[PDB]
This record gives structure tokens, sequence and C-alpha cells, in this order.
């Protein structure tokens, strides 16, 4: 018999700053490095940024209204540094913290958790041009700084907060796929801005620990738990590879403060490990967190990459590759839908770190369309967020701790480089690649479908 | 890729077990052991074989040694009969069984060949059977650690690397849940309990072994089959997850962490049979850090999903997993996978998750030797199966792995515990069958000129 959803769990719902809010150079607010990125020609699909994006900012109030409709437990967001230090570092911008303040209480007065997202990927630019960003150690005191404002602020009403989020994505786009900024191809870069990350992370939970004695705070991991593609042993032996290199890279930071050592090994034979200065370990290792954050779209299988193989597939050359896994479906995207794989990396997490998770990020990113009478009827997204709720409810059962679920996302957002058509919100936002229109929030299908989860504790999906 | 170079104290050793090679069941006060009582019952063994005289190695320990120096072994792990040092098990130590062991260990280091004290392998004296049910009783967590303090008092001088229990896994399961094994109960509730107390015996013999050997390295020895899942169905690999977690988790977490899994304890718990905690025993289990995990290796298993009315040919627990023929690995003549990938496996997986160093306290190849005229054993296949595994093992130090040694099974042909003679791991072949002792002469079969090789070469020459 499957477990009941536990009587606090956190139902959720979540965004992020640059996606939703506009608002890009009001009330003080300083230049980030995506509203600079998304500027330059060709980058973005139709030349889409977020200088308007969903207009969040201006639209908070309706917005809150619609999650309290809703019955929301909780609502995930994220604080955008270069409203509150507009230049990085400096002057405290005290419009930018009233913003989130308003926020905040808006989700209090009805009941909502807030949970606070310190970091998703839009650094000040004032701190690239300085020093590099996430290239510089200058950056852990800066971060430092920035969230020990924010937990100044508002520890007394917020619980639960994530540090860093998608570390992975923003270091391993920014720096070895150049997809996002600051658009550079280099893993020795890509390895050293990391180990920086690693430490900025570190700090703020160790500062966490002094202003928000009673919080739970966490970073949340982009996890695409691997699988070999068969029982051959070099293809468990990929995997084995894979996981480590893709996942416990990652992880194992943040659970432990250890590197794995056969990726380390591996980056070192290649000149590509990080510089590791006196104190980085004790630092990394001293700061334990309260739950992993998890953000999950699909599983990864891999096979055996000969030395000289490939490095479509993607892989390392001598320790995996990725490979089509026959044995899941895809969205009309060609993403992987993977439910189980969902209790799969619950699971492995529980396993090898024993911490709690909060499930920060799932959802469908898919076409819908505005029928007449403000109808959008996405019974496909209604099917991807009961399998995949579905079997968290089966990884409780089988005894992972489960804080809570933040479907991606609550309204429809900007994507980072393609435009709004693939939606993912709850509720339809009325704008398009094109024009604006009139911004209006429109209630989905789905809407209703996860107020009756909700009003159920999970027993109704 | 150049591969590293095996390091320069490799322990290139061999190994047995005491009641399947010392014989002398009833001689110098050695008291009877659980075996020496299971093995006697109508039935029990293949052809009645047993104990008494093994291959005798307890009167001809010399001539073995001697064998092993000329081999060039860097090490012997043999395992200590507890029933020879304390016959009843607590009471008065028996000198006489003491100054066996003092003897062989001067035979060895006479020759430069490092012993490998295993505390346990198996034989607990009948005496604490009788009195208390033995590994039932929380009665013999103070009793094996007054025996194993013994052994280090006498013995930690001269022997720096010490095994505790070897393959626990193996003498519950078999012992408590397949009844194949002392006491012969088929009881998953008591399996349970039997195993916890293991545990905890463990965990305070390797505390005492910090007071009375500082200088020392003691672990357990795990029998590790590595999980497989038969491919990238979700299913399969949650199978897997399952029972790489149920199998093998269950104990190496409590031996690196001093914690059982969460999912495995749930599902036990579920079932009415997870152990009986009393207070301290977590701070015990945690506070008791090994120096390596030792590993016994033979073969990986693959595994697939298993609804909950399934298997209970395949083996299994409805609604965890169910074992499945590997399709990608070649089997021996029993059906065993031949897999020496899954020992790199396996060793990258106890890296990556406790950070500990590996003795590998087992691996070998059992088969049908025959002996040809002229004394001549031409064992290719022995040769290629354990050349095999130790090119894994070089892949797996390259890799990061420290593997401190690699103990051949086994030394010299040895009574196999419920099925005789016949199938022979030896480098040396001992001349005897189920029906008699015959000789018991020692001949070299042609794997053990093969190892003297690798030895000679720090692994080389494969
Ligand atoms: O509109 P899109 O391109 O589908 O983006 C949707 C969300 O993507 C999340 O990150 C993804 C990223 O898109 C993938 O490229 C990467 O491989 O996986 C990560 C996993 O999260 C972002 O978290 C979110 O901000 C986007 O809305
Ligand atoms: O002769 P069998 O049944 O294959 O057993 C071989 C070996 O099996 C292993 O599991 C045991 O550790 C050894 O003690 C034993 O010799």
């Amino acid at each position: 018999h499957l477990k009941p959803f536990p009587p606090e769990f956190l139902w959720g719902a979540a965004s992020a700053a640059y996606q939703v809010e506009g608002a890009w150079n009001e009330d003080g607010k300083g230049l980030s490095v995506w509203d600079v990125f998304a500027k330059q020609p060709g980058r973005t699909f139709k030349g889409t940024n977020g200088d308007v994006a969903v207009d969040h900012y201006h639209r908070y109030q309706e917005d809150v209204a619609l999650m309290a409709e809703m019955g929301l437990k909780a609502y995930r967001f994220s604080v955008s540094w270069s409203r509150v230090f507009p230049d990085g570092n400096g002057a405290v911008n005290e419009k930018g913290l009233d913003f989130y303040d308003r926020l905040i209480e808006e989700l209090r007065n009805h009941g909502i958790e807030p949970i606070v997202t310190l970091y998703h990927w839009d650094v000040p630019q004032a701190l690239m041009d300085a020093y590099g960003a996430w290239e510089s150690r200058r950056i852990i005191d800066d971060f430092d700084r920035y969230a020990v404002t924010l937990f100044q602020r508002f520890g007394d009403r917020v619980k639960y907060w994530v540090t860093l989020n998608q570390q992975n994505i923003f270091i391993s786009f920014g720096y070895r796929l150049g997809l996002h900024p600051p658009g550079v191809k280099d893993m020795k870069r890509m390895y050293e801005a990391n180990h920086i990350a690693n430490l900025a992370n570190a700090k703020v939970i160790q500062s966490f620990r002094h202003y928000v004695p009673d919080g739970k705070i966490g970073p949340s991991f982009a996890y695409s738990p691997m699988y070999p593609y068969d029982s051959r042993p070099e293809n468990v032996l990929a995997f084995e590879n894979a996981e480590e290199f893709q996942n416990h890279w990652w992880m194992d930071v943040y659970a432990w403060g250890m590197y794995p050592q056969a990726a380390w090994n591996y980056l070192e034979s290649q000149g590509l490990e990080p510089t590791v200065a006196p104190g980085d370990w004790e630092l990394l290792q001293a700061a334990k967190p309260d739950f992993m954050g998890v953000n999950y779209y699909q599983t990864t299988t891999v096979e055996h990459n000969p030395p000289d193989g490939v490095g479509t597939s993607s892989g390392i050359p001598g320790l995996f590759k990725t490979v089509r896994n026959p044995h899941v479906d895809t969205t009309n995207w060609d993403w992987a839908i993977d439910p189980v794989g969902l209790r799969i990396g619950l699971r492995r997490i529980a396993n090898r770190y024993q911490l709690p998770i909060l499930i920060t990020e799932n959802g469908l990113g898919e076409f819908d369309t505005l029928e007449p009478g403000d109808i959008v009827n996405d019974d496909y997204r209604i099917d991807y967020l009961r399998r995949h709720v579905q079997e968290i409810q089966r990884a409780i059962t089988d005894g992972v701790d489960v804080l809570g679920y933040c479907a991606w996302s609550f309204t429809d957002l900007l994507s980072w480089l393609n435009g709004y058509q693939k939606r993912y919100g709850f509720v339809y936002v009325n704008r398009d690649d094109e024009s604006e229109k009139d911004l209006r929030r429109i209630k989905k299908k789905s809407f209703y479908w996860y107020q009756r989860v909700i009003e159920t504790n999970g027993a109704e999906l």
C-alpha cells in the first residue's frame, strides 16, 4: 500500500526572476549578465528578452491571488541580485529589497510559504566587468554579502532557502558549451568557475546558520540520473563513470565537501582540475545542507566510449557516451519522459547522502492553444505532472524524505533562449514572441487539477 | 592511457580457511566447532566429507609454507580456528592452540611472507551454540571480543593486517535464511537479529584493535556480487537500485558508516523483520571505522523488475528485484559468471561510495583438475581467469582505487563446505578425493608457476 503524502508536504510551483519579472531597468535595478547577453542579436529566438517578460514585477498581486485560489502551499522564486545590489557590491538598493518584501508579505498574507532562491544565473554585469564574476574568488565574499542581506531582511518570514539553482547548468552552459553568459567554451575555465561557485555555496550556508538558525537551506542540482544501456560490463562501467562525472561531481561536494576521486584523477590527467587554496576543503566540508534541491526533467542512458570515440551522442572518450534510451517516451520536443527516473534519482540521493529532498522544478513545456472563452485544455500537462507525482509517492513509500514538489512553472514565462511558445505554466499568459498583447492571466485546466491535488494532499491525482 | 604499476608494497597473496585446510579436528585440546558437528549430520555434505582431516595443513604447514616461499608469496591470508584457542568459546585459553598459530606465523615471517590473520571464518565453537545460540545472543559480542583481543595481544607485534568477519553475509544468510550452513535455520527474523549482533561484534573488535594494535590495519571482508540492471528500462534500473542496496549496502554501509540503508530498513520494518536495536548500538557501529574493506569476489549479478506476485534459475524478492542471466558475460561450468570487468566495477563502487582502500581477500576459479602422468596439472583455465582479474585490478588502481593486495583463492586445494573436494581451487594440487585422503601429497599446478612470475615481475607479466 502506498503511503500518503506527509501532512505538511509543500505542494509548490516555481519561477525565476529573469523569466517572469520584467521591470529590467526600474527602481534602480542594475544590469544583469542576462540583460546584456539576451540583447546580443541572434542569441535568443526572435530577439525575445527579459525587459518585460510576463511583467510579474508589476502584476505580482494578481499572480499571488491566483496562487491563493489554487491553494498553493509554497511558491519558489528567485531574487534578482541586480535589484538588490545594482553594482553587485557597494550600495544596497532599498527599492529593490522592497519589491521582494512586498512579494513575501503578499504570500504570507495568503498563507503561502515563500521559498527564496538566492541565485538563478543573473549575476550583476558590473561584477563580470570588474573581475569576471564566477571566475574570481572575489565573488565568494560578494555573493555572501548579498545572501546575508537577504537573510537579515527576510529570515524572520522565510524558512526555506535555495542557494545556487542548477550550478551545473549555469557553469557548464556558460563556460563549456558557450550557450549562456559569459559565452565561453573552455573546460579549464569551467572547472575553475565551478570550484569558486562551490566555495560561494558553502560560505553562504555557513552564514545562514548564524542569521536563520531555524531555517532550512540547500543547493538545487539539475539531476539527470544516469542509466547503463544494458548489462554489458563495459556499459555498466560507463554508467559508473557518467554518474560520478555528471552527478556526484556536484552532489558529493554539496553533501560531503569532497570531489569524487576517479573523476578528479581524470581531470588532473587532462590538466583540468581546479586550483585549490588552503582552507577550501575545510570550508566545503563544514557547510552541510538541510536538503538537496532537485530540478528534474529526464534521465540519460550511456554506453562504452573507446578512447578515440565521441566527445546526437555526447560524452568523454574513454569514459562514456550518451545513447538514446529506447525504453522511455518523449515529449514533442524530444525530451525524454521518465517519471520512474525521478523515483530513481530520489532513491539515489537518499541512499548516498541520507538527505531530505525538495523537488524544486519539474514540469512539461508544450504549445498551449487558447480557445474561445479563455479556455486552455492542457491534459498533456496533467498527464505528465500526475505521473511524476505518482512516482514521488512511491519514493516516499520507499522511505525517501521528500519535503515538497515545485511544479515548473506557476505562470508561463520567458525561456532563456527560446521565447515564449513552449509554455510551462498552470496559468497561461496572453503574450507571444512578437507582442505583449494584454499580458492577461488565464487559468489552464491543469490549474484546477493541481488545486484538487493540494486539497486532497495528493490522494486524488 | 598509461596504466599505473602495482604499488611497491602490493600484497600479492593467496588464502585459505581453517576448517577447509587444517584437519586435526580433535587434537591438542581443540573443541568442537559448529562445523565439526554440522558436517557429520547425515546428508549435509557431499559423500559425507568433513573437516576431520581436510588436507592436513595442521601437520603439514611447514611444507605448505615452503611452497609459498618457492612461489614468492608476499602475503598469506588464513583464518584462526576459535575452537583451538577457546575450546568452549569462552573460559580457559588453550595454549597449544595459540602455539600452532604462533608456529605458523613464525614460519611465514621466517620466509618473508606477511601473515593476514582472519579472525572468523564460520567456525564458532559449538559450546557457544549450545549455551546461548551463538550469533543470536548479544553474549557473543564480549566472547568474540575476548577471543580477538587474545589474538591481538599474542600476535599484534608480528601481524599488521587483520580481517574480522569473513563473508558475514554468507554465514548469516546460509545459516539463518537458507538453512544450508549451521545452525540450519530458515527464519528471516532470526537472520536479521543474528546479523545485527554480528555487526556489533565486528565494531567491538575494531574498537579493541585500536587499543592493542595501534599500527595495524583491520577490516571486515564482504562477499560482494556487484549488481547490474538488465537494461535501461526504468523499472530494471530501479530493480538494480533495490538489489545493490538490499544485497550489498545492507552490509557495507554498516561497515563503513555504521548505518543501515533506509529503503531496505523500511522494507524489513514493513515485514516485521528489522532487528532489535539497543541503546548504544548506533554509537558503537558508527565509532568503529575500518582501515579497508575486504572483498571476496567471484561474479556480478544482473537483475530485473520483479512484480509483488513474482519470483521469491531466478531468485529474488517480490516487489524488489529478481536475478536474470546476463547475456553479455561468459559462465563457468557451474553457471557462475566470469566477469573480470565486474571486479573493477565493484572496486570503483567501494572507492566512490566509501573512499576506503580495498584488500581483495578472495578471488579464484574452481574446476575439476586432472592429474596427468608425471604429476602435471595443466590448469590454463585457472591462469586465464586469474590473469583477466589481475588486469582489471590494475585498471582500477589506474582509475584511482587504493587496492592493498590480492589474495588468490586458494593456495592449496581444500575441502569445500558442502561439495567435497573435486572442484579444486588451489595453485597446489592435493592428492586426495572424496573417498579417501590418499597420501595428501602436494603437487604444483601450472598456475603456481604463472603466479610466481606475476609476483616476480610485480604484475608486468600476466
Ligand atoms: O523553454 P525551455 O528551453 O524548455 O527551458 C525550460 C527550463 O529549462 C530549465 O533548465 C533545463 C534546460 O532548459 C536544459 O537545456 C537543460 O539540459 O536541463 C535544464 C534542467 O532544468 C530551466 O531551469 C528553466 O529556467 C527553464 O524554464
Ligand atoms: O567449492 P565451492 O562450493 O565453489 O566453494 C568455493 C568457495 O566459496 C566461497 O564463497 C567461500 O568463501 C570459500 O570458503 C569456498 O571455498
